[PDB]
């Protein structure tokens, strides 16, 4: 399915995102098996805005306990542009 993450503030941008990713990446909590290498639809939003960022990402990683993956942002301009506007929020 559809996977969600929404980051109530700055510091929790901070804590999830993953600049050292190449493409840039995110840690997103959730229970559901996503495998290593599948792709996801994640929908993002940042605390800055309301409106929700979509992002076709691959699944880079997974801990257990919260629960979660870490998701890798796609290298072209899809990919830029949630890294741009996370970038632009933690400066």
């Amino acid at each position: 399915g559809i996977l969600s993450l929404a980051l109530k503030d700055k510091p929790a941008l901070y804590s999830a995102y993953m600049p050292f990713v190449k493409g840039g990446g995110i840690f997103v909590p959730t229970p559901k098996r996503y495998m290593l290498g599948d792709e996801v639809f994640l929908l993002l939003t940042l605390p800055d805005s309301s409106e929700r960022l979509p992002v076709a990402g691959k699944v880079i990683w997974t801990t257990p306990a919260a629960a979660g993956i870490g998701v890798q942002f796609p290298d072209g301009p899809e990919g830029e542009a949630v890294r741009n506007k996370i970038e632009t929020l933690l400066a």
